[PDB]
């Protein structure tokens, strides 16, 4: 990982908060190609000082999505570990999460824009399965949108997936649970179970958000009884638009073996 030096990094506004994280728009000034200077908007996550000993996982993360270079995963320009700091500087996405994307655009987005945006995720994690590459962390709220679509230039929506933070593997098991569903069920069973087809739930979950403008899947239910629903075998009801319903069960099955490749997955979205 390239290291930068914090005098190169202004923070600004916040921008939220993830596990054992504070998230912030900053400039990173740096010299660019010719030798020119540059100022450019970052996104700036900062590992919480009292949670320091997530350090090692924290970048890991990172660097998962800095193995690889792809049109549809976020770039990360860098870390910054000076002082007491942990600080991962990554590329700032101009439009932000999805999920709040679609829960302010719900009376505009139609079935064409979900197709779109859940094909080119799908080529995501695609791209990550050919590589044998575990996400671990795929959800709404870590696809981010880089353009918006134009209908009147046929401009299509796109998308990054943006890293999975901490991994499941070392976190504590009450965020697991509040995470259901879209930690699989074999994953709250024993986190070591992490997996390519743990991507394949959690895409599905994912589906399911895309479809619901938004709306957090069994956000009513507390932690005892999001367990419950996984030792039921209960799936999610069928968003309102259920264009993708059957592809969101059959990504959500409760025997990994039978998840479908997400070669398979692809093949089902373009027939649609
Ligand atoms: N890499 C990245 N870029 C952005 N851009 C962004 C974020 C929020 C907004 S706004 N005004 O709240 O709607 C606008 C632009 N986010 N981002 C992330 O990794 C990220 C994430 F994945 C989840 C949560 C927060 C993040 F920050």
């Amino acid at each position: 990982f390239h290291k930068i030096r914090n005098e190169d990094l202004i923070f600004n506004e916040s921008l939220g908060q993830g596990t054992f994280t504070k998230i912030f728009k900053g400039v990173r000034r740096e010299v660019g190609d010719y030798g020119q200077l540059h100022e450019t908007e970052v996104l700036l996550k900062v590992l919480d000082k009292a949670h320091r000993n997530y350090s090692e996982s924290f970048f890991e993360a990172a660097s998962m999505m800095s193995k690889l270079s792809h049109k549809h995963l976020v770039l990360n320009y860098g870390v910054c570990v000076c002082g007491d700091e942990n600080i991962l500087v990554q590329e700032f996405v101009k439009f932000g999460s999805l999920d709040t994307y679609l829960k302010k655009n719900k009376n505009c987005i139609n079935i064409l824009w979900k197709l779109e945006v859940a094909k080119q995720l799908a080529a995501a994690m695609h791209f990550l399965e050919e590589n044998t590459l575990i996400h671990g962390n795929v959800c709404a709220k870590n696809i981010l949108l880089i353009r918006e679509e134009d209908r009147k230039t046929g401009n299509p929506p796109f998308i990054k997936l943006s890293d999975p933070g901490i991994s499941i593997t070392v976190l504590p098991k009450d965020i697991l649970q509040e995470r259901i569903p879209w930690v699989p069920p074999e994953c709250i069973e024993n986190p070591k179970n992490l997996n390519l087809a743990t991507d394949k739930w959690s895409f599905g979950t994912t589906l399911w958000e895309i479809c619901s403008g938004g709306d957090k899947p069994l956000s009513a239910l507390d932690s005892q009884r999001k367990l419950q629903f996984y030792e039921d075998r209960h799936q999610l009801p069928a968003p309102k638009a259920a264009e993708l319903a059957n592809l969101i069960n059959n990504c959500m099955d409760y025997e990994p073996d039978h998840r479908p490749s997400f070669r398979a997955i692809i093949r089902d979205l373009n027939s649609l």
